[PDB]
């Protein structure tokens, strides 16, 4: 057979050898069909097969392929599944009113057309830019979100557009009013929504950050730093097998793929001897950025990046000492373009290891602390770095020596910007960080998905908040009014768990094995999530943002576990109206289902409400986000006492060396 | 004059030479009486002579001191000030109702005492413990906190007791289960607190935590790890002239005190020649950790760790290499004995500075990333740590390269564990984390004291939240409903700024100046507080630890700023029962005195929830605790720009690098 080699382990991503083995496979049965590719990825084993397979002695799971695949002249696309090992297409149906992910490809040819077009053209001109200088004339290629004018009817994107004084600067300083509406099909400008209140092109010199514009618009850049070295001079302590992770007891699965970017699977921690599951899988599963200005066409403005582009598409690759600091593994990423060959994008993910601070520290007064014990610790990261035209998402994974496990991420890039007139007032829906620049409000919202393994099979979840007792204060059972405990809500059905971030009670939640029990506190072994970053969505009930994001609502949604159960704005995101029963509406249901001692799934939204100044602009320094899921009572001390303490000394060892007591 | 010399900035903390000669000043004043020194410090220059002195060609300060002393068989005690230019007291007063903070020499000797104590031993002998290995029994010894039965009448201290098998034990697994009193004058035990309930000494082997303990209690400690190295082998980019730090266009002054520790003075920042001030001080004014179990003695658990022992009298001198990595820069701590004879903790506080990752980038998907800039981050450290007999607070100072101010901080040690019964239950006010230890609920709770200069003289603060437009959906101002802006609520008098952090808007607090503009965005420059650990006081209002920290009831206190006010719980926190008009209350009395656009002061509390878990035991990893205060609207565009990028490649020289376009 020329099916291609297997992988090492079931949850590798497809090899660029596996790629062009479906995408040939594809193409055979549509034989006499003009085809294009869109998605080729990894379709994971189920969740049952995989655990079989390696806890079980179970057979090792079918190697397949999932694609998508847009037909010239047929609407909508195609999708299926390949069975790669006998080279057959096994699964495939047609979706004709639903719109698939924009590849690198899809967006990049959107420049050039309307660059050609005659409407697009005159618009310029009427801006107060000459018809022979619309190569100076660029747009961000965006979906279109969603136009009640065509549905899903056609593939649309619609372009944001600035313009370039020369070719080294950051068109974001000046962004014309006008916004074309391309058919990416056609590749061809079937509308231009034309503001009422016409805004020329800004006469300003543009905002720039390089340090040739920089030595211009202040003295000079600053003399160049004394350099700070980080050096492993006998190597790294973590171990890499392929795709397979093994650090200070951890052992997981590094994947990847075009639309969640890193995926991190079968996450377990070695407790001396003791290998127990942790995590089956966790990821970013979609994300939403609603932008705050009620103005058309402003409300097509809520990109689902991670559904409608992809995080592992505009991925970017890593450049060694600069993103990436330090000795460094790197791992590569590989898609299909759309003529079916594979494509690779070197140096997508980072790992590494580095200092963080202090573990644990501890000494007696008794001796003034010349009895004292202090361990620094080392955090394990992997990370990814993605562009989304103007904004860059940087995605770090942070495994702790205390069992803890955290998702930080820094966003950076450039503010989204439209057009403002010399006498317009940008507030309140945006800010004037730079003369007729509007940086409008907006919000980046993510959706954590956690399939959940807590110490093995049968989880739960539950909120707890900090809550004062119910006794008043003067009474026998609460006689100073300071008792208070921990309340916890356990959900019993999916509708349980919808719920948000509580300021008022501290709220975090639990996701436990009520199975098994800490033989210290009598408490199910647990991670807890510590997550207070938890914008409620703005966007109102019915919106379309809202509609869309039906995950966004809520801070947690727990439902049960269902094999493909990964993207909660649905599998084709882009021009969705947000109507129908798919992705979290689908899942959630009627809210009945059990979720308690049973297969579940986590999904977290959690992220940032931005209302720019002028500090973010013309490039914004990095913002913050961040959540961590800690054990808790998962084991039966710290986890990190047999790390070699970096200084220890004992009250007996003080005594001799102090000097002789 | 035999008057000390003058230090080198009017902010220094009091030499060994100004301490001793305030202290010989004070002694000549009270000749013939028999008096011990409490505290002998700086007393910090008025506000308006400082910035006179430092702005307008003012005069120098007087070098002034601040005392607290004892005299045997006077109740309370006396305070007062020494002008140390004419050795002289200028200024004294008695309070005999009040009991001052606890020194390491005053928390000394009770050990001792409750070892010697008949009524002691007899506990122990009947708690399981031979009178002959009373010298097994340790105690760490607690300021009484409040006991009505005492009020201020005699200056108290609560002994809690722990056994410990072997020297080298860590105690905290065996608690023994009564409560001595002991008079911390007369150096004796005048009561002691029994439970009805009795419980033995724990009869399990102690929970240890040294490489030895751990080889015996699992196979070994893990292999020594690879290294990872830090060097800077030109040196570091910040300049200290005595405590004054500049660093990335940050001035300041780095102070320190026994009670407040780290005090962070004049900041201001190089905007390219125009020096703009932030803050005029800042730093931990408080702190409270209140205990949440209800039975009797346990009420008296909610230290204010800085008011009644010191964070500068109970700091750690840092060891190099381990507490602080890398090329570091100490300063040292002078305070005074109780007999005025000047004490030095070496290394109190160390500076350096440290890569935190990236500080911005973006590139251009146009040329597939080939148009990149990436500028690494440095941070610059000022820290201290401190012991508050089992736990340990980590502080760190952060200043950042975007102009943002950050403090870091991480909680370790041993959790305060008191004795469980073999059949008792411990929640729902505590954890058993180990056989016979109950680790009660508690909060850590602490007040950040913001003296603010934004941008110059005249500031106001407001509450920022975030809310969804109040037009409903559908409706010509917010067809898809997608519109939000951020409230600002500017506070006029005390009363309005009393408020807490809410998740339902993702409250910021702003502190600006009103008398100056952003000439880009139109909005004051202003300093805005990012800070989402802020848990609502648990203890019912009335309660003890409510009235003994009345600044703990709200996330955000802003009152007008008067001269030396700095402690909110008062200035003689020991054994104040709460009643009374003094610190925070006193500041903010009727509520109705104007705070918009003068002079201000922000009080912040923050902080969070412990519900012990066993994996904090034996020794606790660090758990972390972070808030910042960020410039919005400050400056006119990112002001890290003319720091050299790590890597930069233009769209031009993207081509003639690429090949040849
Ligand atoms: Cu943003
Ligand atoms: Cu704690």
């Amino acid at each position: 057979s020329a099916a291609p080699a297997r992988p090492a382990h079931p949850l590798d991503p497809l090899s660029t050898a596996e790629i062009k083995a479906a995408t040939n496979t594809v193409k055979s049965y549509f034989a006499g069909k003009k085809i294009s590719f869109n998605t080729v990825t990894l379709r994971e084993p189920a969740r049952k097969a995989y655990i079989q397979w390696k806890e079980q002695g179970g057979p090792l799971p079918p190697r397949l392929a999932y694609y998508v695949i847009l037909e010239a002249g047929k609407p909508g696309v195609k999708e299926g599944l390949v069975d790669l090992a006998s080279l057959s297409v096994i699964e495939t149906r047609a979706l004709e009113t639903v719109q698939p992910i924009l590849t690198v490809e899809d967006l990049c040819s959107t420049e050039e057309v309307i660059r050609n077009d005659p409407a697009v053209i005159e618009q310029c001109v009427l801006s107060g830019i000459p018809a022979n200088e619309m190569h100076k004339v660029y747009c961000d290629p965006w979906t279109i979100g969603y136009d009640e004018r065509w549905g899903t009817g056609k593939r649309l994107q619609q372009a944001l557009v600035y313009y370039r004084s020369d070719e080294d600067d950051s068109q974001y300083s000046h962004p014309l009013d006008f916004c074309p509406i391309v058919d990416t099909e056609e590749k061809k400008v079937i509308f231009i929504d034309i503001p009422n209140r016409r805004r020329k092109v800004s006469k300003h010199k543009h905002a720039n950050f390089y340090p040739k514009h920089m030595i211009e618009k202040v003295g000079a850049m600053r003399p160049e730093a004394p350099p700070i070295n980080v050096t492993q001079p006998e190597g790294v302590s973590f171990k890499m097998t392929g795709n397979v992770m093994e650090w200070s007891n951890f052992k997981f699965h590094i994947g990847f793929n075009y639309r969640e970017g890193i995926v991190l699977s079968d996450v377990s921690y070695n407790d001396h001897g003791n290998v127990r599951p942790i995590f089956h899988r966790i990821s970013l599963s979609e994300m939403i950025v609603p932008f705050g200005s009620p103005e058309f066409p402003h409300q097509r403005k809520h990109a689902l990046d991670i559904g409608e582009y992809g995080a592992g598409y505009m991925t970017n690759p890593l450049s060694l000492g600069c993103d990436c600091k330090g000795v460094i593994h790197y791992l590569d990423a590989h898609f299909s373009d759309r003529a079916g060959d594979p494509i690779t994008v070197k140096n997508a993910v980072c790992i590494h290891e580095e200092d963080d601070g202090l573990l644990f520290k501890h000494s007696d007064f008794r001796d003034n602390f010349a009895t004292s014990l202090v361990t620094r610790a080392t955090k394990l990261v992997v990370s990814q770095i993605f562009t989304a035209a103007n904004y860059e998402y940087c995605l770090y994974w942070v495994f702790m020596q205390d069992g803890a496990i955290r998702l930080d991420i820094r966003l950076t890039g450039i503010l989204n910007t439209y057009i403002l007139g010399d006498d317009e007032e940008a507030g309140p829906w945006g800010t004037r960080v730079y003369p007729n620049v509007n940086a409008h409000n907006h919000q980046h919202l993510f959706s954590l998905r956690i399939d959940p393994r807590i110490d093995g099979d049968g989880n739960s979840a539950a909120a707890c908040d900090a809550k004062s007792s119910p006794y008043p204060l003067g009474s026998p059972e609460n006689m100073y009014g300071n008792a208070f405990y921990s309340e916890k809500t356990t959900f019993k059905t999916v509708k349980d768990s919808l719920t948000n971030y509580e300021s008022a009670t501290g709220r975090s939640w639990d996701i436990f094995n009520p199975n098994k029990v800490n033989p210290y506190s009598g408490k199910p072994p647990s991670y807890k999530l510590v997550s207070t970053q938890c914008p409620p969505l703005l966007a109102k009930e019915g919106s379309l943002v809202a509609k869309r994001a039906p995950w966004a609502s809520h801070s947690v949604n727990v439902v049960p576990y269902k094999d493909n159960r990964l993207y909660p704005s649905g599998d084709h995101v882009p021009q969705w109206s947000g109507d129908g029963v798919r992705g979290m509406r689908e899942w959630i249901g009627d809210g009945s289902e059990n979720i308690d001692n049973t297969d579940i799934l986590f999904f977290h939204t959690f992220g940032i409400t931005h209302f720019p100044a002028p500090e973010d602009f013309p490039l914004m320094p990095a913002e913050p986000i961040t959540l961590m899921l800690r054990p808790r009572h998962f084991f039966t001390e710290n986890p990190g006492l047999d790390i070699q303490p970096s200084y220890a000394m004992t009250t007996s060892e003080a005594k001799r060396a102090v000097h002789k007591e």
